[PDB]
């Protein structure tokens, strides 16, 4: 028994409720929230910007220092830092970005990474601002990852498209 409260169950390991990641990570704490990083750990917009402001940039800071130690992070690849304000530990997974001309094909890669975490508070990689469908982000995380996943689903419409669905 955890903390994540007025999730809906998916699979054995995959449950999805209708809320933003940020407010989801500031109300539970959990010991990983994932980011949806991109490999330069620039958090502008999207997930990132949102965690990012919620840390008062003190996310985009430690990543400044990670980046100018170690370089850029690959597309379908993750890092471990400070979950800040927001949960013990964050996840910054690369999905690829297909505005960018990034391979999809990367997304299951991507999600193998949550597989390092017995549980993780996680939105929907490749989706939004990177340009995937969140109906198959969806499909591959349920056929990907077998630890425990909670996705927070910001949007209602989309929430309620993915539940309806889903096979
Ligand atoms: C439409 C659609 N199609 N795919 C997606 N969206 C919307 C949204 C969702 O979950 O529904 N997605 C995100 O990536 C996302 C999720 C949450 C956030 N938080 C956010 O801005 N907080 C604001 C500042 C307080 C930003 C971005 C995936």
């Amino acid at each position: 028994v955890n903390s994540f409260s007025g999730y809906l169950k998916l699979t054995d390991n995959v449950y999805i409720k209708n809320a933003d990641i940020v407010e989801e990570a500031k109300k539970v704490k959990p010991t990983v929230v994932v980011n949806a990083a991109n490999v330069y750990l620039k958090h502008g917009g999207g997930v990132a910007g949102a965690l990012n402001k919620a840390t008062n940039n003190a996310m985009q800071v430690e990543s400044d220092d990670y980046i100018a130690t170690n370089g850029p992070l690959k597309v379908g690849g993750s890092c471990v830092l400070s979950g800040h304000n927001l949960a013990k530990h964050c996840l910054h997974v690369v999905g690829p970005n297909v505005n960018k001309g990034e391979d999809i094909q990367l997304l299951k890669s991507a999600y193998e990474n949550f597989n390092q975490h017995e549980v993780l508070l996680a939105p929907l990689l490749s989706a939004g601002i990177f340009g995937a469908d969140p109906i198959h982000s969806l499909r591959v995380c349920v056929d990907t990852v077998r630890t425990n996943v909670y996705l927070a689903v910001f949007d209602k419409n989309l929430y309620d498209k993915l539940v309806s669905s889903f096979l």
